[PDB]
């Protein structure tokens, strides 16, 4: 029979532990363990911008027991930018979006600038010398830095990492000068005074950090850059399986503790149905491609 095999749910996060990509699915997984009695196991599988872990899910059996929980790179973005691809992201089977989260500009608290305009001047004063970390080539932090440079006429050197976690280590350590992270992973550091967020790349401020202005409020209205964390299944996963999984994830997102934890970090829980999720990924893929084009995004 089917029912007599307990099967674990395996969720690959294709980025190092401790960033938002890792934290949000782990928070949610605590509320799914009851429905997957053989266990919910998150594995962090790093490399190639998120494409190593992504490929591993892509090639797994399309039974819904192996899923990718990822930010946009290996779902919507990197196939527009990379020299090659070992899988076809257009064939992901969308399950849901766990959260959307705005990106920010974050610096070390010793950087002698108080706001975005002063940061621009610092970059122009030290042209080609100021370095920006990223979460990897083709991640939203990469493209967000690029959009910033496009809109401001600045020239900064890209230093890609494997994800948020090692980038934040180096920004704290002073080994990079700026990072366009999402708010959720940078907020604890900002609150602690360990890092300093200069602006939020959205049309409104975050309720989690209400005193930090948007980029629009600082003279850069087109500096909008919002990431997200989706769940996708291998190509060919049945529609009713995807639907059942989306209902399980959506149910987790509404649980009070998951709501508290997402809210305190400025992550907006979504839980969108598979169709809406697929429409969103399509629209996002094109939106980020339009950034690649307008901002001359370079590997
Ligand atoms: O592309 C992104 O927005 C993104 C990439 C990596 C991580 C992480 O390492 O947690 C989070 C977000």
């Amino acid at each position: 029979s089917h029912m007599q095999t307990p099967q674990a749910l395996k969720i690959i996060v294709p980025y190092p532990a401790g960033g938002t990509a890792d934290i949000l699915p782990r928070v949610v997984a605590e509320k799914l363990r009851a429905q997957f009695p053989a266990g919910v196991l998150i594995d962090n599988r790093t490399g190639a911008g998120g494409n190593i872990g992504a490929e591993a899910v892509f090639r797994a059996e399309p039974d819904g027991n192996t899923l990718l929980a990822s930010p946009p790179g290996p779902i919507a973005i990197n196939h527009h930018l990379y020299r090659k691809m070992a899988f076809d992201p257009s064939k992901w089977e969308p399950v849901t979006v766990l959260a959307t989260v705005p990106n920010v500009l974050v610096v070390n608290p010793r950087l002698p600038v108080k706001n975005v305009q002063e940061f621009i001047a610092y970059a122009k004063a030290n042209p080609g010398k100021v370095t920006y970390g990223s979460q990897g080539n083709g991640t939203t932090s990469h493209l967000t830095a690029s959009l910033f440079m496009q809109l401001t006429g600045t020239e900064m050197v890209h230093v890609p990492y494997k994800g948020t976690a090692p980038a934040l280590v180096d920004l704290v350590g002073g080994q990079i000068d700026v990072f366009f992270d999402n708010i959720s992973s940078s907020l604890p550091f900002h609150q602690a005074g360990k890092l300093r967020i200069l602006g939020v790349a959205d049309e409104q401020r975050s309720a989690a950090l209400p005193e930090v202005p948007t980029f629009a409020e600082q003279g850069l209205p087109s500096m909008n850059a919002v990431t997200w964390f989706a769940v996708v299944a291998p190509p060919g996963t049945p529609a009713a399986k995807v639907a059942a999984l989306q209902k399980s994830f959506a149910g987790a997102l509404t649980q009070p503790e998951v709501q508290q934890k997402f809210a305190e970090q400025g992550a907006e829980p979504r839980g969108w149905d598979p169709a809406r999720t697929g429409q969103f990924i399509r629209a996002e893929s094109a939106k980020w491609d339009r950034v690649i084009r307008s901002a001359n995004v370079r590997l």
